[PDB]
């Protein structure tokens, strides 16, 4: 794979879950 596609595992599991959590006290 590529380090970037490893960051797809990282960054997408950062952005998406956090929006789902942080939408509550950090709504934007």
């Amino acid at each position: 794979k590529d380090i970037n596609t490893i960051k797809s595992l990282r960054v997408l599991r950062v952005l998406r879950p956090l929006k789902t959590i942080k939408r509550l006290p950090k709504l934007k």
